[PDB]
């Protein structure tokens, strides 16, 4: 479980990162 | 943007349902 | 595992579905 | 496109990495 939940958060962090970017180009 | 927007909000929430199904734990 | 390895083979199938309709540039 | 696609492509492949990391059960 916690391993899955640690990645899978990470996961919807750079989902969300590709939104951020999307509204511009790919932001650093 | 907005078609992949929305697509990668289904994303963070297929990946969310997966979250809530690891709290099972050895489940199906 | 399996259940959970069908839904993070989904995850792969949709987010590789966004390469395809970002290689179009015009088309939802 | 490339960005999102280098990125989208990352997610595939920390996808893919959970799906290994599964394979052990016992582990992580």
């Amino acid at each position: 479980i916690q391993a899955i939940k640690k990645e899978l958060t990470q996961i919807k962090q750079k989902v969300d990162s590709l939104l951020e970017n999307l509204e511009k180009i790919e932001k650093e």
